[PDB]
């Protein structure tokens, strides 16, 4: 987590972020919020855009390090991603499903 | 465990992509007959993503319950969907700009 290239910088952010984010001061919102000064300004706190209620469980402002963890799997925090392919949040639900599945599949 | 509530969970949450009876067809996901006590990625007639190659398990109730807390994280490309980058020297490459363009 030190430095990096700038020319692939514009490319990588254009390859993987431009579709959902702008950055320049006063930039428009997209499907995702504009990122002007994402440091200092607390996380999930861009005016003109209210977030999913995931910002309420995890919200410590990003830095050079702990944000890099967010770009490993940002979808982990987007709501409905668990449920998509059969995710069950409640353990009693997983218990009941596994109870049924053990007998139905054998 | 209520198998009665489990049946209803499977009907509304899993049946859209899986069958469970012996000889059942594959759908978007594989037929689940015999899943317990076999390894991930082994249903006959279904060809899987590469997820199970490096994440291989012998299905039991412990790892099934863990898996079912979040199956999407093993679907290849779900992490990339919202800006996931795999290799460490690529996040480090582009957060150092994210500090520049903030200014
Ligand atoms: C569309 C699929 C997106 C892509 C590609 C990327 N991001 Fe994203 N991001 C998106 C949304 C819809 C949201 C909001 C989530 C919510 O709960 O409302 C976000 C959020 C962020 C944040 C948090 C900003 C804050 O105000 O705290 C950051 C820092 C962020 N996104 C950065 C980011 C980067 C660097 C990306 C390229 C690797 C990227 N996102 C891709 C939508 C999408
Ligand atoms: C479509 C949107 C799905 C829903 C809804 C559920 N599952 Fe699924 N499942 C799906 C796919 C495409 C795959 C294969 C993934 C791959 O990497 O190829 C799977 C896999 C499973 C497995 C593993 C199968 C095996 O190893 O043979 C299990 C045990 C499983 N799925 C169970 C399951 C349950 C219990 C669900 C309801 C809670 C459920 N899945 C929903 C696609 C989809
Ligand atoms: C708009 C939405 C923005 C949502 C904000 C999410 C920001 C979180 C990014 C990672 C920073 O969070 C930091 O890493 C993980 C993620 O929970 C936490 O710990 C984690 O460790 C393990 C990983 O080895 C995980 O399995 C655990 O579930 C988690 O507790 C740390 O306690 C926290 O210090
Ligand atoms: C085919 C498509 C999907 C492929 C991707 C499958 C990914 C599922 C992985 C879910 C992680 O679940 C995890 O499985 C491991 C290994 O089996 C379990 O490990 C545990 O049971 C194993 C049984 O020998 C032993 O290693 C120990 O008892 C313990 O490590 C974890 O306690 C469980 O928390």
């Amino acid at each position: 987590f030190k430095a990096g290239s700038a020319k692939k910088g514009a490319t990588l952010f254009k390859t993987r972020c431009l579709q959902c984010h702008t950055v320049e001061k006063g930039g428009p919102h997209k499907v995702g919020p504009n990122l002007h000064g994402i440091f200092g300004r607390h996380s999930g706190q861009a005016e003109g855009y209210s977030y999913t209620d995931a910002n309420i469980k995890k919200n410590v402002l990003w830095d050079e390090n702990n944000m890099s963890e967010y770009l490993t799997n940002p979808a982990k925090y987007i709501p409905g991603t668990k449920m998509a392919f059969g995710g069950l949040k409640k353990e009693k639900d997983r218990n009941d499903l596994i109870t049924y599945l053990k007998k139905a599949s054998e």
